[PDB]
């Protein structure tokens, strides 16, 4: 059976009990905690490639109020559709299972100024999403996991001083 465990989900989780905030800028910005998974029940012959897009949450937007995060208003246009492509694909089932598959080097933007980053919108909320491409398949078979635990919003500047603390302490 194919499985996909999100890495170091007790980190994750302390930053979703704040509500977790990636910074996005023009140049692009790695994230922190980095989306790493562990895939089992791949066929270790076959070749798959790995994908990573962001899912936007809400029918809304998101403001920090009085320490508080509260809807923030309608949303803006959905953020044009960026997919990362894990730099080992395309790759044998054999390599994504033998160690942590990690998206370390991606980042997230507000600005199309080119290079594999991932476009955001500020003040939204999103949650990472990873694809598993079959290469060479005739039926294009691909398998998408969501991770509930890594869900963030994006923002141009941290709102919550607990998360820049938690960035610095664990970073
Ligand atoms: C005690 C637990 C919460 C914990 C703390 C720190 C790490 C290390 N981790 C930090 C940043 C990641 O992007 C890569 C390495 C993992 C787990």
């Amino acid at each position: 059976e194919l499985r996909v465990g999100l890495e170091e989900s007790e980190l994750w989780l302390r930053f979703k009990e704040l509500t977790n905030e990636m910074i996005v800028t023009k140049n692009g910005r790695r994230m922190f905690p980095v989306l790493k998974v562990n895939v089992s029940g791949l066929d270790p012959n076959a070749m798959y490639s790995f994908l990573l897009d962001f899912v936007a949450a809400d029918n809304h937007r998101w403001k920090y109020v009085n320490g508080e995060w509260v809807p923030g208003g309608k949303p803006e246009p959905q953020a044009p559709s960026c997919v990362y492509i894990h730099p080992d694909s395309p790759n044998f089932g054999a390599h994504w299972m033998k160690a942590p598959v990690s998206f370390s080097k991606v980042k997230l933007t507000n600005k199309l100024n080119g290079g594999g980053q991932i476009m955001l919108n500020s003040l939204h909320k999103y949650e990472p999403r990873i694809h598993i491409v079959r290469v060479g398949d005739p039926q294009r078979m691909i398998t998408s996991h969501c991770f509930p635990e890594t869900q963030f919003i994006a923002v141009t500047a941290y709102q919550n001083e607990e998360i820049t603390a938690l960035k610095i302490k664990y970073n």
